[PDB]
């Protein structure tokens, strides 16, 4: 691809077959795949800068520095969340080529087979069901040895991995005692915490070694590095440029093959017309905003901010499915995972080794299925193979963290711990659906984000049980004297009431949002896109990104986005023969 820093740098007289709005995770898959046809020309318009020389984004262990408040973040926050003591939550999202694949924690999780089968059923397309989609996921994957060629025997099952694809996946790990204490806990508490060889086999329940989108040179593998980099000159990428609206090519029709864009709110709007289609790939937050600012949305909402409704679809921006999470911290006497970061960065720079080479400071995920009697409501999961709860072990540190700790969350008593074991406990199937709406009709104004956190009681109840589950893991015989009492929440906070009060102050968003432009069958009474990814009621316009995925999986969402984007790419290309 050729990257252009400003619209005036674009070459004159070029007509593009496809224009992709959002050079993110999905957007770069689509642009890169469609460009495989040498006769097609593809323009990507991306709000952020190029990922090139975005140095910190290359370093896997610096990922934790890239969320809310970072130089590359959108700095989205939510409306006050009345289920969380009125708190406004951050909603970290990357503003940069590759989108969230450039800034995320690199976790590679496919979700359970039930998730894919659930989506397949809702959408009415069995091509998205597990048996049908798994081969495509493998084809898209390039699992690799890490830079140091560490043995991952017994850490993954090569059976479920592709080795020849686009997106690099690896599983480098530190050699720490915690690893063995976790494994021995699986023998003690095997009913709740069995060992899981490969959580990407469709059945993720258990304790698994984490897999990451990290290449063979200990650099982040993003959609820019995996897909865009190898493309030819028929891909043009315009960065630092906001798509403001999509527009009718005919002017009174719903053939939304035109895009409008501008470099800032005080600059000239420019327009281009795609010969075939505009593919909106702005992600779960931005794609609904682009569509609403284009007149595609809930008429009353649009009217109230001065936008003429061209397509009245009240599902636009609705059904935001994400995951609520809290940190939990235990007193521990285990060795810290901390290190001198400057020193480690010099090491990564000089040798591509050291802790910054790895995707996290601990090496495992746990996926826990709660029994029916610890579900205070109907089971919200996709099926029997699906976990309700994730543990994402973060670090061991004598310093109380700010990451994963909301601003006014009470901190553990200094004297209550030696070191802290921090992990996130995530309610993977948080049923309370949120929304994206407009404050005004200016595309440069951020949209209103509601996560509707804890509207449904099952969501906080599941998280409470997730905390209790963590308590059981670190109560194992293996862990005795190594990992001791809870300190966040306090050890004395044991009741439903007391954990709920803790959760209102401690819960934040896991930012695995999907669903705001939901895919539904053609003729369904709700949703925004048909199974062909086309916006209902339009021509020349598709949405391909997390917004179409009907509900969040039991997983981190990058892989599902890549796999939807690959699925869309294939069918778009096919439609033009
Ligand atoms: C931000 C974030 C995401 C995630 C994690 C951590 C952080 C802080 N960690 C993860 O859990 C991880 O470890 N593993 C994962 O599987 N998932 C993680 N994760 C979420 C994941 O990255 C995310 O769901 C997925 O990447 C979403 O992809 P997609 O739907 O394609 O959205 P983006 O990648 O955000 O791309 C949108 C793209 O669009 C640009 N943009 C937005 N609005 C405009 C306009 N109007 N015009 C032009 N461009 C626009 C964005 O800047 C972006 O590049
Ligand atoms: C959010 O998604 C749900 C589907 O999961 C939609 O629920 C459907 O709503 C229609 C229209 O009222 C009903 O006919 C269906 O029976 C519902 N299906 C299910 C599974 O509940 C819902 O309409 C979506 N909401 C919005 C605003 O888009
Ligand atoms: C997000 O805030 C950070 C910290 O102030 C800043 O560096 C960055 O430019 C902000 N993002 C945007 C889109 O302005």
């Amino acid at each position: 691809a050729i990257t252009y820093q400003h619209p005036d740098d674009l070459p004159s007289g070029v007509d593009y077959d496809f224009i992709v709005a959002g050079g993110g995770t999905a957007g770069l898959v689509v642009a890169s795949r469609l460009s495989e046809n040498s006769n097609w020309k593809v323009l990507v318009i991306e709000a952020g800068p190029s990922n090139k020389d975005a140095f910190v984004t290359r370093v896997p262990g610096l990922a934790s520095t890239l969320g809310a408040g970072s130089p590359i973040d959108w700095n989205y926050t939510t409306i006050p969340q009345d289920g969380l003591d009125g708190r406004s939550l951050d909603y970290p999202r990357a503003k940069i080529l590759g989108g969230c694949s450039t800034h995320n924690g690199m976790v590679y999780t496919r979700g359970s087979k039930d998730d894919w089968n659930s989506w397949a059923g809702i959408i009415g397309d069995q091509g998205l069901g597990w048996d049908s989609i798994l081969p495509a996921i493998k084809k898209a994957e390039k699992f690799t040895q890490d830079f140091t060629d560490q043995s991952v025997k017994g850490h993954i099952d090569p059976s479920v991995h592709g080795f020849d694809g686009k997106l690099s996946v690896s599983a480098a790990y530190s050699n720490i005692s915690f690893n063995d204490l976790l494994f021995e806990t699986t023998k003690e508490l095997n009913a709740e915490f069995p060992f899981k060889l490969d959580m990407n086999d469709g059945k993720p329940i258990g304790l698994g070694w984490t897999q990451y989108t990290i290449d063979n040179h200990a650099e982040r593998s993003s959609s820019a590095t995996s897909y865009l980099e190898s493309t030819g000159d028929n891909v043009h990428v315009l960065v630092n440029t906001l798509v403001t609206r999509v527009l009718s090519a005919s002017g009174n029709g719903t053939d939304f093959r035109k895009v409008e864009f501008a470099v800032d709110a005080n600059s000239p709007k420019k327009q281009l017309e795609a010969k075939k289609e505009v593919i909106v790939a702005g992600g779960v937050i931005a794609s609904p905003q682009i569509l609403m600012n284009s007149g595609i949305g809930e008429r009353k909402v649009l009217q109230a901010v001065g936008i003429d409704t061209l397509i009245d679809n009240p599902s636009v921006g609705k059904n935001l499915s994400d995951q609520g999470a809290t940190s939990v911290m235990f007193d521990t006497t285990l060795p810290s995972t901390d290190f001198d970061v400057d020193a480690a960065l010099t090491e990564w720079t000089n040798s591509h080794t050291g802790p910054l080479a790895r995707g996290a400071r601990l090496n495992h995920l746990t996926f826990v299925r709660l029994p029916d009697d610890k579900l205070n409501g109907q089971d919200p999961s996709s099926g029997k193979n699906s976990p309700h709860i994730e543990f994402q072990f973060a670090q061991i540190t004598p310093q109380v963290p700010t990451l994963g700790v909301p601003k006014q969350a009470p901190l553990p008593a200094a004297n209550s711990y030696r070191l802290l074991l921090q992990l996130a406990v995530v309610n993977l199937y948080s049923i309370s659906r949120g929304s994206i709406s407009l404050s005004d009709n200016n595309p440069f104004t951020y949209p209103l984000i509601d996560l509707n956190m804890f509207k449904e009681d099952i969501d906080i109840a599941i998280l409470r049980e997730g905390i209790r589950s963590a308590g059981r893991m670190f109560s194992s015989k293996a862990f005795k004297n190594s990992v001791n009492k809870f300190v966040y929440p306090p050890a004395d906070a044991t009741s439903d009431e007391d954990l709920d009060a803790f959760l209102r102050s401690s819960t934040f968003s896991y930012v695995h949002g999907v669903g705001t432009l939901s895919m539904s069958p053609k003729g369904a009474s709700w949703g925004v896109v048909n199974p062909d990814f086309k916006v209902k009621g339009t021509s020349g316009l598709r949405v391909v990104d997390a917004s179409v995925i009907p509900h969040a999986p039991a997983a981190h969402t990058q892989l599902p986005v890549y796999a939807f984007a690959e699925y869309a790419s294939a069918l778009i290309a096919k439609s033009y023969n």
